[PDB]
């Protein structure tokens, strides 16, 4: 589609390290307001929670992982990709595809 996927670099405790221009615009903020924040400070809290449970698991098992959630009026298919599997097992990329 017109928006590349939303990408956000996360901590396993939920801290946004990074955000895509797509993810930022979706969230209706700019990355500078976004990057300190807790993911659930920033979107549906309940959904942030599950998304984070998913990335926790991904990181634990050293493996890429997918989940679908319905947030807003919209559907997403999420991928959770541990960065630095062995050493950096604290962080992951969440790739988020709008599949509405």
């Amino acid at each position: 589609s017109d928006s590349p996927d939303g990408i956000v670099h996360l901590t396993t405790n939920g801290t946004i390290l990074s955000v895509n221009p797509s993810m930022a615009g979706r969230l209706g903020a700019d990355p500078d307001t976004l990057v300190g924040q807790q993911l659930s400070a920033v979107m549906d809290s309940e959904a942030a929670n599950q998304r984070l449970e998913a990335g926790k698991s991904a990181v634990e098992n050293g493996t890429a992982t997918r989940s679908e959630d319905a947030v807003g009026g919209r559907h997403y298919h999420n991928q959770y990709i541990p960065v630095d599997s062995h050493r950096k097992s604290d962080t992951f990329q969440l790739v988020s595809r709008d599949i509405t």
